[PDB]
């Protein structure tokens, strides 16, 4: 523990976002330093956006221009912004931020998907693996063609947790946790953070007979996901969330690091279900979620 | 080994299968402890469907509803069955078996392709990676576009070996073994189970000039597969075996962990044409399967 | 360090190709022994062909047969090639050459793409480990529908380095090195080996506003890829090479071991680029390459 972060546990700041013209957009992040319960008994001196591993979730409209300034809380370390919604000149645009500054960085998310953003400092390694990570969705300008379709949808990431700051262990090490969190969309969802228990717990809610999307990715650092939801299979899937990347009936998506997809599937029964990489080293690490399906989609 | 496990080598026993009507199937399975020799002069006492590791092959059609019903024979452990192929609440439907009882659950296979299947007891990966996994086919009702090209098909599963019951090197540790295993479809195919050497030893057969289909899956528990046939590239491939999913001309096919898929390739010449996964690890691990072709496609 | 190969750095000899036919091409490499550094002050004894770690690029025309000769210069390793591309006999057509010997294996490229090559001989993990890997492209006869759109391309392999000659690091071990190198599609173009640095302190050139297309493949031994471009999007995504095989806008394109494809993305600024594989343990542990795009394109 870096001896400036002995003690720090930066409280969580809001996401602020605003929209400044019908293409444009304003978002401003925070990075902080953040005590976060990754297992039970388990606290993890997190290097954050916002106070939040994942960070918090970042919508926009395809062919939306974002003017993104992040504020550094850190004492000591820089941090930067890599967005892969976006077109724009990594050494310019997503350059570091030192210590107790800001900067401003704008470029344009051409492309409709479910894209990765995190700290791109080097070792980038270093910061993804201590929780600067997250997801931007760039909604398509068309829609996709089964949106129709859906009665109900959530965010869910997939993510990895190491040994404490420990390079060794990040670049050679098997992972010590990897998790599902969820991040809202709509008032009302939940909003967590990448942990072994909140979704198991809380599960997410469903109602018997609805499709539901999720729009997911896996952040790593390091592990590919096959992620998979018990109980039924994928009606539909987009792979990175681009509509023309269209698969059909998939039991399980493979997804890279930094992979996303928009999948939907539908529930006929009521119950429980389990949401899960079916790296099933990986499952019993932390990563299931589940999914409670009621007669009326209340608790 | 669980100390009412000592000793015990259950016999295997068939699968029962019947058509009950025109869109309805019975299945009887057991769950039961049998020595597998996984490589040669190393015996596994794998938990088991119906005394194969994988579980013998399930074949259904498109829209059919499955009356499954599971004996228990282990006599400490409760064992449950989760089928990939179908839309059930897995907290009813999925749900364990008591030692020395049986339990039937229905619900049908909306969706074609190529199904893992495997126990759904906690903790999961202690029964996949003990040997409680599994390939359910559901033939679609309108074919594959390729169908009438195909001359000669057979099914593939890989899977991994891990030391002897170890929660530990299951979530840990690398595999000892990764192997490949054939279920038969029609009377005079092999049906062996997952060990390093068989199909080495007895090749697949096939006739020079054939297009030959794999029904193939990666039941894991944890690796991901590369799967190649050395000597050819595959003509066609639909990913989970949903004809929608239509690739054509891959080299080698990416399977998640519980990934299926359905791939054709031609053999142009007299020889042995080695099948593998790519990760070269795992193959020299075990997972090398051998396909003879001959001038007329006897041995 | 085998006796025979101690003291032994053959130097790197040219690969040799002529057309000997509208669909008929001659192709001559050497298997040779031959000092690569890999990383900054470490130097690998590679098993390799013609002195190069991935080997030299080949490229030739869908339909084209290849009479392809291996002159074997090790002193006691026998060797021998499979070309993923071909439809060949493999206990016939991709055979061992002994030291000191030659052989000449004709077979046809029937099929578009980015395939790997590799020695086959038992047990193909140590050939490959050691080097014996590379890159074969075959042209698609009707190309690829954007290629009226691309400015400028170059090709790129990622490898795994691990422990010399150590079998059991091979089978059990993490890389000790993942890296990316680029082959020579024309004249001026970088040809490069597997190695930590070189692309990022001699990046590849570009242009800004320009659409590049990057044939690539993970040869692995073991490792999957998830291959991004920081600051962009890729346009289209051809798996395998296939034109059959159509994606776009993917912010990461999975490959297997063994994978390749044919990836086009667009730089709209200024400024030195990352390419990565996004599993960030093997970025760190070199899997990174740079490209700088300038308002020339020259540096
Ligand atoms: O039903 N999924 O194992
Ligand atoms: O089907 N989840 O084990
Ligand atoms: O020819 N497959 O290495
Ligand atoms: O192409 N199998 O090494
Ligand atoms: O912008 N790629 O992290
Ligand atoms: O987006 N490369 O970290
Ligand atoms: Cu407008
Ligand atoms: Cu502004
Ligand atoms: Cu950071
Ligand atoms: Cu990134
Ligand atoms: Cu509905
Ligand atoms: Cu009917
Ligand atoms: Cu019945
Ligand atoms: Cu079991
Ligand atoms: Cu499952
Ligand atoms: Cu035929
Ligand atoms: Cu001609
Ligand atoms: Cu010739
Ligand atoms: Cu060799
Ligand atoms: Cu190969
Ligand atoms: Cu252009």
């Amino acid at each position: 523990v870096i001896a400036a972060h002995k003690g720090v546990n930066q409280a969580p700041v809001p996401l602020k976002m605003e929209r400044v013209g019908p293409h444009d957009v304003h978002i401003e992040m925070t990075a902080q330093i953040t005590d976060i319960e990754i297992d039970k008994g388990k606290i993890y001196k997190a290097w954050t956006f916002n106070g939040q591993a994942p960070g918090p979730l970042v919508v926009v409209n395809e062919g939306d221009t974002i003017h993104f300034t992040l504020k550094n809380m850190d004492p000591v370390v820089p941090h930067s912004m890599n967005f892969h919604a976006v077109h724009a000149s990594p050494s310019k645009d997503f350059i570091d931020v030192m210590p107790n500054k800001s900067g401003t960085f704008t470029y344009p998310a051409n492309k409709p998907g479910v894209f990765m953003y995190h700290a791109g400092t080097k070792p980038v390694l270093q910061h993804i693996a201590n929780g600067m990570h997250g997801v931007i969705i760039v909604k398509p300008k068309n829609g996709y063609p089964t949106d129709k379709e859906v009665d109900r949808e959530y965010v869910l990431i997939q993510n990895e947790w190491y040994k404490y700051n420990d390079m060794n262990d990040f670049q050679n090490g098997v992972p010590s946790y990897v998790v599902f969190s969820s991040k809202a969309l709509k008032p009302g969802d939940p909003n967590t953070n990448g942990d072994t228990f909140t979704l198991k717990e809380k599960p997410l809610l469903a109602k018997v007979g609805e499709k539901i999307r999720l729009y997911i990715n896996n952040v790593g650092p390091n592990e590919v996901s096959s992620f998979h939801v018990v109980g039924t299979v994928f009606d539909d899937v987009y792979l990175d969330g681009n509509p023309n990347n269209h698969l059909q009936g998939m039991q399980t998506v493979m997804l890279p690091a930094s992979g996303g997809a928009v999948v939907e599937f539908t529930v006929t029964r009521p119950g429980t279900y389990p949401i899960v990489t079916h790296q099933f080293n990986h499952a019993q690490k932390g990563a299931v979620a589940m999914l409670k399906v009621t007669e009326t989609g209340e608790d």
